[PDB]
């Protein structure tokens, strides 16, 4: 119970920060994530045996691909704690607990190719889950990790309490499956603008940790423009290979995922900014006010992106 974590001081005054990067030391990374559960949390929420041997069976589960790799996992629950720790009082004692597990957990086992390539070329996975299949697979894998003999990090819960975790893990999961995200936000825009939102309302808070889990997951796109610039290689190395590989299913992909169409990228970045990540960032905004750093971070990178296209860089 006496012993904490910590950071050495510029980590430990970044990583507050929402455009906080996590460096490239892997061995300094579940040491960041203990940090912020227990800061999030309490050092009182797992027992550190058990949640170490989570973290690094999690770990292990994470495929060494370009882009969905062990190092978004630990980014992605970054950003899930620096919107915690700015909205402290909005969320119980278990949501805490649950949601950076469920964005630690959230592209378990991820292979580097969409839902839509996984259907084309009718992978098993796309037989056993019609839909969010990636993301329906990455919960499975969760629970499988959390059945493993010394890693049931919630053994201290209730009966109940569990059960109310691994359905706010699960929806939450779901939740970053992008397909899903178009609907979820403009439902939460209506609520928000005809004043029906109510945060009392259970289906009405899934919809809102559903935004969330789309702004922790898209939160490359909030960084400093050096990050956001280099993190857009690794994305479009995954998006290059998928297309490869469309090719070799005799289908021609659309031209974002295309390595001959190089050219198209910025263009490409443009679209994806102004009908995904502003969207995602203004409506998370108007919710929980204290997150417009995002908001901002996404304005200033939409602006790097215009720059690349002026030929200005
Ligand atoms: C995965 O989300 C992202 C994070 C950052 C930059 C991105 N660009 C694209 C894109 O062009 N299509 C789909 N997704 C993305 C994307
Ligand atoms: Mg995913
Ligand atoms: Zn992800």
């Amino acid at each position: 119970g006496l012993m904490q974590f910590t950071l050495p001081v510029r980590l430990c005054k970044e990583i507050e920060l929402f455009h906080f990067d996590i460096g490239p030391f892997e061995n300094m990374w579940p040491g960041i994530f203990v940090y912020m559960v227990h800061r999030s949390c309490g050092t009182s929420c797992f027992e550190l045996e058990k949640l170490c041997r989570f973290i690094m069976s999690v770990k292990k589960n994470y495929r060494r691909v370009p882009y969905h790799n062990w190092k978004h996992a630990v980014t992605v629950a970054h950003c899930m704690y620096a919107i915690l720790q700015n909205n402290h009082t909005l969320f119980t004692d278990l949501e805490r607990k649950g949601l950076l597990i469920a964005c630690l957990c959230h592209d378990l086992d991820h292979r580097g190719f969409s839902n839509s390539y996984l259907q084309k070329f009718d992978h098993p996975l796309a037989a056993l889950y019609s839909t969010s299949t990636m993301e329906q697979h990455h919960f499975s894998q969760t629970v499988s990790i959390l059945q493993l003999e010394g890693h049931n990090i919630f053994s201290t819960l209730s009966s109940s309490e569990y059960e109310q975790v691994l359905e706010i893990i699960r929806k939450a999961i779901i939740a970053t499956d992008l397909a899903l995200y178009f609907g979820n936000r403009k439902q939460l825009e209506e609520m928000y603008q005809t004043g029906s939102l109510n945060l009392n309302n259970q289906s009405h808070r899934d919809r809102v940790i559903g935004l969330m889990m789309t702004a922790c997951d898209l939160c490359s796109v909030t960084k400093l423009w050096p990050v956001t610039k280099l993190t857009a290689n690794d994305i479009y190395a995954e998006f290059w290979a998928e297309g490869d590989e469309m090719k070799k299913l005799g289908i021609q992909p659309i031209p974002m995922m295309d390595r001959d169409k190089k050219d198209e990228v910025p263009q490409g970045q443009l679209g994806f900014y102004n009908a995904v990540a502003i969207p995602c960032y203004t409506t998370l905004t108007q919710i929980l006010p204290p997150t417009e750093p995002l908001l901002k971070a996404c304005r200033d990178n939409l602006s790097q992106w215009e720059k690349v296209i002026r030929g200005e860089e």
